[PDB]
């Protein structure tokens, strides 16, 4: 859904289409947590890390449409 919305918004704005972008990320202590970015008409918007992708992603796509929807 935060996909699709990010992707009109681009539509209609004229910019180009959102671009997903995802890193693992392992400390020293051997703690394995996810990250994830999303940007829109070339303004980033990155997520909080989490335990998982999944959750990595639906944490950046909260942020970059919260973020245009503000």
């Amino acid at each position: 859904l935060c996909k699709n919305l990010l992707q009109e918004y681009a539509q209609k704005m004229n910019y180009a289409i959102p671009l997903y972008q995802c890193q693992k990320v392992e400390t020293l202590g051997r703690v394995t947590q996810f990250t994830c970015t999303v940007e829109i008409g070339g303004i980033k918007y990155t997520g909080a890390a989490t335990r998982t992708k999944k959750d990595a992603e639906i944490s950046a796509g909260r942020t970059a449409l919260l973020a245009i929807q503000s």
